[PDB]
C-alpha cells in the first residue's frame, strides 16, 4: 500500500529479482548514481511503510 | 530475539470462560474462588498478552531495521 513511483516499482522488482546495481543502470540506460538515488529513496519509503504499519499494531494492541 | 512467559493453565482457564461471555462473578462461583482472586487472574493474564503482543512487534521491528 506504499506509495510508489512506476520507476521505484521497476527498480524494486528488479532488486527483488537479484540483479546488481550496475546491472540495473544497464538495463535502464541511468547513471549509477542514479540507480542509488532511486534506491535511497525505495528504502527510505519502504521503512516508513513499515515503521507505520508496526506503530498502528502497536496502537491497536494497546502496547509500547 | 526475545521472549515472554507464557500463559498458566489457571490463566488459560479463566481466559476461555471470558471468551465465552462469563462475568467475573460467574467465573468466580464456578471455579469457587474469591472475585478479588478472579480480578488478579484477568489482571495477570492482560500484563502476559501485552508482553507478548511488545515482544512480537519488538521482534519485528528488529527483523525489519525499523527505529
Amino acid at each position: 500500500e506504499p506509495p510508489l513511483t512506476l520507476r521505484e516499482r521497476q527498480i524494486l522488482k528488479l532488486v527483488a529479482e537479484g540483479k546488481r546495481n550496475r546491472d540495473i543502470a544497464e538495463l535502464l540506460s541511468i547513471s549509477l548514481k542514479t540507480v542509488e538515488t532511486h534506491r535511497l529513496n525505495l528504502m527510505r519509503k519502504l521503512d516508513a511503510h513499515n515503521a507505520a504499519e508496526l506503530s498502528n499494531w502497536a496502537r491497536r494492541l494497546g502496547v509500547l
